């Protein structure tokens, strides 16, 4: 996250860190046994870490659980990144508490203007590499599809939306991937892609989760 602030230990209790010997992507807990992340975060051998704040220190509120199965969206295109969402089932169900809680899926899609909270342990420098050990947060509004499509001509589909600042300075970045974009209490986006990070007129692009609620509900109930 570039231009964000330290969230505070466990203030985003539904944030997960996907680890395959190191942190490589973020994710969101949707219920005690399932996590939603981005399909471009697919790997084999993933351990889900809940209750994290500093990912380099065991501070006492973590739960490390391995995944039993991963389901990448049936129509995910790795070249355009369209339908960039994946579900992960935990081998055991998490124990939910104040520090580990699930986030709610949306009943409708959010409007341009809506302020959201985006979080992750991704790169914090636009020009450079600096990876934080504690969770970083960023409040950014959803942008109109028009400014999103002008920034990325012929690349934005109906399954994506942009959020951020066209002036640049604030954005999600690699390492935040798969992470949550919560607006009004509902998980509305998943960190998917962008042009570098925090560049002027290059906002972040997120997966539009309101378009996948039936696929999510049907998939977890049948797995
Ligand atoms: N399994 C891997 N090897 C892997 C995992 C995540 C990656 N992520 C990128 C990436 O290239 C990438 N993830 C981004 C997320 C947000 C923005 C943004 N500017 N908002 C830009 C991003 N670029 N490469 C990746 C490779
Ligand atoms: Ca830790
Ligand atoms: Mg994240
Ligand atoms: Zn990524």
């Amino acid at each position: 996250i570039v231009g964000g602030y330290t969230c505070g230990a466990n203030t985003v209790p539904y944030q997960v860190s996907l680890n395959s010997g190191y942190h490589f992507c973020g994710g969101s807990l949707i219920n005690s046994q399932w996590v939603v992340s981005a399909a471009h975060c697919y790997k084999s051998g993933i351990q889900v870490r809940l209750g994290e704040d500093n990912i380099n220190v065991v501070e006492g509120n973590e739960q490390f659980i391995s995944a039993s199965k991963s389901i990448v969206h049936p129509s995910y295109n790795s070249n355009t990144l369209n339908n960039d969402i994946m579900l992960i089932k935990l081998k055991s169900a998490a124990s939910l508490n104040s520090r580990v809680a699930s986030i709610s899926l949306p009943t409708s899609c959010a409007s341009a203007g809506t302020q959201c909270l985006i979080s992750g342990w991704g790169n914090t420098k636009s020009s450079g590499t600096s990876y934080p050990d504690v969770l970083k947060c960023l409040k950014a509004p959803i942008l109109s599809d028009s400014s999103c499509k002008s920034a990325y001509p012929g690349q934005i589909t109906s399954n994506m939306f942009c959020a951020g600042y066209l002036e640049g300075g604030k954005d999600s970045c690699q390492g935040d991937s798969g992470g949550p974009v919560v607006c009004s209490g509902k998980l509305q986006g998943i960190v998917s892609w962008g042009s570098g990070c925090a560049q002027k007129n290059k906002p972040g692009v997120y997966t539009k989760v309101c378009n996948y609620v039936s696929w999510i509900k049907q998939t977890i109930a049948s797995n």
